[PDB]
């Protein structure tokens, strides 16, 4: 009963974390829009659901944006908290290999879409006091090898979350992100399996991680109910869920 | 029930933010022990709380944190998670006001006194994949004025959970904290009562954060519940309650 | 004679804060390219400077910037080092003023300008062990009121900073960045002047450094020759310039 | 000539950090005090290099540091930088292997020390507009396996730094810190000796940068000088010399 009488969406919530976050959220009592741009995961999961529902949405098409929020208000009556987990990370790549037009297209996915729904939702959350949660990325923090794009995308959303946690403080909308480390998602699966030696890509991510796994969707979900739901003097944090990747020394190549 | 069957020892937990944690941990199903070096608040909330007991036990004293540990275990058959919250904030002193015997004396209860029941209580936490929980604070990272001793004293225990976390990780125990920020507690009114405007100073205190009001113990306690039970993935964090006063730029005074 | 016998080019060179780094390289015995869409300052910059030339180059415009590295190459044989300073402040913007258009045309300047050139410099720098060093801001770090967009490319600045080090240092092309907080130029004049009380608002901007002043450009000047000629083992670090206002509790709005 | 007419105090200047930083101010102009408690490194430097002087002091004791400082005063007539560079890192020690007795006479040395030789010197650097470098470490702030006292006395150094610039600000005063990654040193050599394989635990050391070897004491030494005499904007910041090493992910150890 944690978020009992409450209205999430979630984008990105077809599959991976974000189905994580989505179940973290029916699991607390609130009620929860999926939206995503593919029709398999997310439909399915509104069948499975009682109190989940699924909007079929593409976060870089702003019309389908509009149409998320006022269907959302439509149905439901309210909104109280957007996850902003939509977002892509490219196959590897050299810096001599990206484009001036990849990087524009990979910042409209990861950043802009974040944004337009925000800027779209924030009306009804200040209304509701209610609060923004976007999904970034440890390596916007520390970088990342062959992803320059990604890593520079992720350092926008964190960069953002604290921008819009100061203009909306006054109106009592809390504004945070999530940056998660290695999780075990059906992305990273697709990821490995593009490498000469899938396995071995595999135990690499497992032991950059004291912990010496990687992460689950449902405790990233777990993360984002307390945001939501208790963290009434959190605005502007970064909430790493990495195992502590970010720890100590490594391999990453006498004086 | 989100702690359910699990037992808890807070440090400095008779009044102001380790009360809120004691109140939190009791909320989600646990056993709590408090301890503290002065009997009244703590023994009152003995008698108020099912659940909750009460052990005098001063963290400097090596002796009487030996006895915390093997009284909670005689007592309860088992130890989940330690909550290092004693600490003391000195009133403001220049720099060239403070000395090196002082200094020698806050580190003893602010870092050692942390360190000792940390170091007691691993072999039993290690023995139930247990947690340990640090209340450092923001100033440890960004500073603050007339408090060098003070400030140094958190820096201290912030790193020092980072260093915890990497060598307990192979056994499964989890090392994370809490930094907050300006809470309200009888400690902050001790301090604003010394100050010649002291109604101004807590004027000065609300506006240092974003959203405009301090925290509450309750606050800084859903936090501390929260990585005990359901930050799986995390360790080694440093877990922000501030109210956003880290953000932005502000008054701390043409090229 | 730190920098004697390197060739240096310098986007946005042609006033503040771009001025300032082209004089500390050229008095340290390097050439300097100045590159500016504006011809006024930077002409004049050449014919004050002998060690320094001005070539008109836009850098949201490929073929103008592909036009300033060959130029540079043709000149004067080598390249050793590329400042990315070009950049822009807009006006105070609260969120629900932005556009996803003004968003996306700010990126243009402040991140792909910046992307650009790099990538047309690297294999050049990577024949001189050369190095880039990019201006971001304090406020990607920590956010600032009235400017999402912009505190989001700086966020990626400093984000993209990192995963470029991680990729060139196999090769021994170092990239690091400087963030400036207030320093005093004609854009910080500029935006004063729009403002209710300019004085006022410049009396602001310098209590917000516990030094009480702002900075300067040569100080930004400083601090790159320092990067480039003397910071040997440092890469994908943030060099922060801006007198403190990072630190302690400030004015940003009982419990 | 950058720092011509100066007079600069380096402790633990005997030797490897120290002994760097003391040739780096002599290269720059100024005279320095090589402060010891070893008599044979720091004689041999003192009659090597014309401009500098060797005073035996044991920073842990006051009365040295005392004399330290006013035969520096009664020798050179001023003084304008300290730099608190001595310092130790135990053998690597597991936390249940540490003593709290060993605790604080770490923190005696590369704490205390520091504050003590800060306090008696602010007197004159104030009247010097001087300035004060402190010689943290990166483990301060991302942690290091088997180092739990060493970790924390760093963490505290940092945090000391940010602090006591504050305070010192409105009187001229600049305070900052330089936190060094891998350097080879004599007491990393030490080290490495008593490890079973001490050249893979040096391979190792290396590796952990992505630019691939281990730092030098002339490294260090350059962003001293730096932080002294051009870097006027700068104050409570963290200067990072560690080749990269806290940059992405690395070997730290599916769901
Ligand atoms: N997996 C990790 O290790 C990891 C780590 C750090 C950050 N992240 C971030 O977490 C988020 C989710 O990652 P994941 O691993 O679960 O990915 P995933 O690919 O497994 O699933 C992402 C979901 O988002 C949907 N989506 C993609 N583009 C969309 C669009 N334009 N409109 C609507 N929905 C869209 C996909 O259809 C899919 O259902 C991303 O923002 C990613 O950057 C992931
Ligand atoms: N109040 C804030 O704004 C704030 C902000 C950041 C961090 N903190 C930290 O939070 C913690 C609690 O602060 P608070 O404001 O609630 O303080 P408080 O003074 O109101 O209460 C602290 C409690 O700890 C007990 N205590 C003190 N010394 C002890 C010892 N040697 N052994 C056992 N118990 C001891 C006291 O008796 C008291 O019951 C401290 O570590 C403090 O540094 C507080
Ligand atoms: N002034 C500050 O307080 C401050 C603080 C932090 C960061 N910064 C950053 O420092 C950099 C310089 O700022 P400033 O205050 O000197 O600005 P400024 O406006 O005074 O000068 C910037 C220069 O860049 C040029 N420029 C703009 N767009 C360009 C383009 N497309 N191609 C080529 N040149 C272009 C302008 O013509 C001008 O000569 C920017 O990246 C800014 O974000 C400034
Ligand atoms: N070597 C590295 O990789 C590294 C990395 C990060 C930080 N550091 C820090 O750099 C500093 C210097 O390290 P180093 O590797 O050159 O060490 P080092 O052992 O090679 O030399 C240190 C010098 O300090 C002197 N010293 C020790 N105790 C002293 C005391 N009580 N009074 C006066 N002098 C004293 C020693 O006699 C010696 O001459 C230390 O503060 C250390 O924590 C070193
Ligand atoms: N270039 C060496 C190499 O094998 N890199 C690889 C290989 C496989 C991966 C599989 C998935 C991910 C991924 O999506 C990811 C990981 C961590 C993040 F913090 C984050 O935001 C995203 N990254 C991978 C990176
Ligand atoms: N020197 C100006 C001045 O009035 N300072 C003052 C005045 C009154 C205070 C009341 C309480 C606290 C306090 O305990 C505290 C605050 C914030 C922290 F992050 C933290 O760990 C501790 N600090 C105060 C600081
Ligand atoms: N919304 C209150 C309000 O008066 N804001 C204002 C007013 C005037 C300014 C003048 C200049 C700048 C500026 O360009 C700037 C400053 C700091 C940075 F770290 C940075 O990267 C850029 N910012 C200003 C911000
Ligand atoms: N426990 C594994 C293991 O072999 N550790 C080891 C082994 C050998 C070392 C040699 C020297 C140093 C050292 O003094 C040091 C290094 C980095 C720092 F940032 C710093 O402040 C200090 N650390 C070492 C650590
Ligand atoms: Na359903
Ligand atoms: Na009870
Ligand atoms: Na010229
Ligand atoms: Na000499």
């Amino acid at each position: 009963t944690r978020y009992a009488g409450k209205v999430v969406v979630v984008t990105g919530g077809g599959r991976g974390i974000g189905a994580g976050i989505v179940r973290a959220f029916v699991n607390s009592g609130a009620r929860v829009v999926i939206c995503d741009k593919d029709e398999s995961g997310g439909r399915a999961l509104e069948q499975e659901l009682p109190g989940a529902v699924f909007i079929l949405c593409d976060v870089t098409q702003e019309d389908d944006v509009k149409t998320l929020v006022s269907e959302t208000i439509r149905r439901f009556g309210r909104l109280d908290c957007v996850v902003n987990n939509a977002g892509h990370h490219p196959p590897p790549q050299r810096p001599e290999e990206t484009s001036a037009q990849g990087f524009r297209q990979l910042l409209e996915l990861n950043l802009l879409g974040t944004y337009t729904l925000t800027k779209l939702a924030l009306p009804y959350l200040r209304k509701s006091q209610g609060n923004v949660i976007n999904i970034s990325s440890l390596v916007g923090a520390i970088g990342q090898a062959q992803a320059v794009p990604y890593v520079a995308t992720k350092g926008a959303v964190t960069a953002m979350t604290k921008a819009l946690a100061l203009d909306e403080s006054p109106y009592g909308v809390r504004v945070n992100c999530i940056s998660p480390g290695n999780i075990w998602t059906p992305l990273w699966e697709e990821l490995a399996a593009l490498m000469p030696d899938p396995r071995a890509t595999i135990r690499e991510g497992m032991l950059a991680q004291p912990l010496g796994r990687m992460g689950q969707p449902a405790e990233v979900g777990a993360a984002a109910v307390f945001l939501a739901s208790e963290a009434n003097f959190c605005t502007g944090i970064e909430l790493l869920v990495t195992g502590g990747a970010e720890l100590g020394y490594g391999c990453k190549a006498p004086d």
